[PDB]
């Protein structure tokens, strides 16, 4: 992995279910049986989405988690586990969505403005989850949901190992920048969601906020707006995006369009710690997306991920660590790309999100955003989740590899697997002043024989004149793997002899002894 590291000891596989409940699907029965199966393959437990619609459809405070329960128990019956994850989205007119639960009809006639909703550049409105800037609505009803949901499941509080909140559409924290009735969707530029006049209003209110007078804002924007109602989001998004953002204006405004992300981070994060670590006690998460086109665009720079609410993926990671959130990047699959008209850098958004999370200490999970349907693609994923420390990976989705017996093997092999420390031991090692020793390999796990940034180091043992290496290995798995020696300048002087292998990687921790 990079940093001479290895993988995440805490590396989980979980599989996503189906969208739509499991009755509509198979039966409970089979359900139990296919549960054991993905044990059996590697998965350590399932994620589900709980949605809200489901769960408060009638009216405020008339719960339903009978579902949820029924679904546990079949869990708990499998000897499984899962992650709940309390969809406060619509499922359906998303990527992959097979489903049709839009969140409680009597929500939206909470407020008689339009501060519940989004509206876009051209006015197209989104109703798929609560516009964040309804704070009071979303600390209310998120509170009571958590709360609901936390005591009709603390009977199952054994087969609940972490819990997933949804920051927004398709249960990410982000804007509904990218669909089709906005013509936004991929891979055009995505259009900025601040249109209603709530959002309008709390724009203006914030500016004037932070400066004081439109006098006051006239000077650090270097405008001549007449009235405090100039103050305004971008009228031509096409234009903000290619020199708009540039501004102070552009600055500020950006600022303020990802705060309310930033903001609604903090306080789902807040609302579900109350009510879940008294009861569960258990890792709390949230999803970002991967929002991997007009990443490189000349013209429109990361057109589509700015219009999402993604300007500054540091300032956002931060308020996950605040929040006590884990992080879930969800498009690990994919290969850089760069030309137009797409211009999709998806592995290089993956790489720079995992840094800033690694750098950051916040525990960091990953998805496939589309369904797999070759090994390459799961290859592709190892070599992310592997090397960029990954604690944990989820697969898109349930029907996928429980309906394909040869694509579920290709995961348990490359992805199902269980982390066991090894100890790697080198001896006769021709170093000189200035040498570091490192070992590569095969797998993923073992930086795919790279030399450049994922090989994993190993240390000199003065007392015994050899070189060692407490390594995370893919119990169960074959391997081969090699030495080599890397000079202060960083080259590669040479390699061990003969290539080295574990067939395979012992169970229980143990060593491997070899010599150059
Ligand atoms: O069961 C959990 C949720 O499952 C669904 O949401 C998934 C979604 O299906 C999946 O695609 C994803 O990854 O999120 C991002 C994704 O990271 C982005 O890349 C993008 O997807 C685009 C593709 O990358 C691109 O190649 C092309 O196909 O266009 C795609 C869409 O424009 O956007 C999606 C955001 O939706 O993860 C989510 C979350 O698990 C389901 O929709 C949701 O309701 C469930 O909660
Ligand atoms: O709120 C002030 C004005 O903001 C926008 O105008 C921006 C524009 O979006 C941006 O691309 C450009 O670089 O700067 C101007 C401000 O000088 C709105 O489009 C205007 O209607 C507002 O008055
Ligand atoms: O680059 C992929 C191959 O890497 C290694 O091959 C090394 C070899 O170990 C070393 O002794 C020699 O000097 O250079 C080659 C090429 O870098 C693995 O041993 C191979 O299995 C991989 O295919
Ligand atoms: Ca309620």
């Amino acid at each position: 992995a990079v940093n001479g590291k290895g993988m995440n000891p805490d590396y989980k596989a979980y599989l996503m279910a189906p969208l739509k409940k499991i009755p509509e699907v198979t039966n409970w029965e089979t359900f139990e049986n296919d549960l054991r199966w993905a044990k059996q393959n590697g998965f350590y437990a399932i994620t589900v989405d709980f949605w809200w619609g489901d769960m408060e459809k009638n009216g405020d405070q008339q719960f339903d988690f009978s579902y949820a329960q029924r679904f546990a128990q079949s869990v708990k019956n499998a000897g499984m586990k899962m992650i709940p994850i309390i969809s406060t989205h619509q499922c359906g007119g998303n990527v992959g969505d097979d489903c049709n639960v839009p969140i409680p009809s009597w929500v939206w006639n909470q407020k008689s403005d339009d501060s519940l909703y989004f509206k876009s550049e051209t006015g197209t409105v989104n109703k798929e989850t609560l516009n964040p800037l309804a704070s009071d609505v979303i600390r209310k009803e998120y509170g009571e949901l958590y709360t609901a949901f936390a005591a009709a499941m603390k009977p199952y509080k054994d087969v609940i190992a972490k819990i997933y909140l949804s920051g927004g559409p398709a249960g990410e924290l982000r804007y509904p920048s990218y669909t089709t009735s906005d013509g936004t969707g991929y891979p055009s530029r995505g259009k900025f969601q601040a249109y209603t006049e709530f959002a309008k209003s709390k724009f203006r209110l914030w500016v004037l906020n932070k400066y004081g007078s439109l006098n006051e804002v006239n000077k650090a924007w270097g405008t001549k707006l007449i009235s405090e109602l100039a103050i305004l989001p971008p009228s031509d998004g096409e234009q903000f995006l290619m020199n708009g953002y540039l501004s102070m204006y552009g600055k500020d405004y950006l600022e303020w369009y990802q705060g309310i992300l930033e903001n609604h981070t903090k306080l789902i994060g807040e609302l579900a710690h109350n009510a879940f670590d008294t009861t569960f006690q258990v890792p709390i998460g949230a999803k970002i997306a991967g929002v991997h086109w007009q990443y490189n665009n000349p013209t429109i720079p990361h057109g589509a991920e700015k219009p999402a609410g993604y300007n500054d993926y540091s300032h956002l990671l931060d308020a996950f660590k605040s929040a006590k959130l884990d992080v879930t990047f969800t498009c690990l699959e994919m290969t850089d790309k760069g030309s137009y008209p797409e211009y999709s850098m998806p592995k290089t958004l993956v790489q720079n999100i995992a840094t800033l999370a690694n750098e950051k200490g916040i525990v960091l999970n990953g998805e496939n955003a589309l369904s797999i349907g070759n090994e390459e693609e799961y290859k592709r994923v190892a070599e992310m989740a592997f090397n960029y420390n990954f604690a944990g990976f989820t697969l898109l989705r349930y029907q996928d590899v429980m309906y394909n017996n040869s694509l579920m093997g290709k995961f348990k092999d490359l992805l199902g697997v269980t982390p066991v420390m090894q100890t790697i031991v080198v001896k006769n090692v021709p170093t000189t002043i200035g040498d570091t020793v490192y070992i590569t390999g095969n797998r993923a796990e073992l930086g795919s024989w790279d030399t450049k940034q994922y090989p994993i180091q190993l240390y000199y043992d003065s007392h015994s004149n050899d070189w060692r290496g407490n390594v995370v290995l893919p119990a169960e798995r074959n391997i081969e793997f090699k030495a080599f020696i890397k000079s202060k300048d960083g080259t590669v002087k040479s390699w061990q002899t003969i290539q080295q292998s574990w067939n395979p990687v012992p169970l229980k921790t143990t060593s491997h002894t070899s010599s150059w």
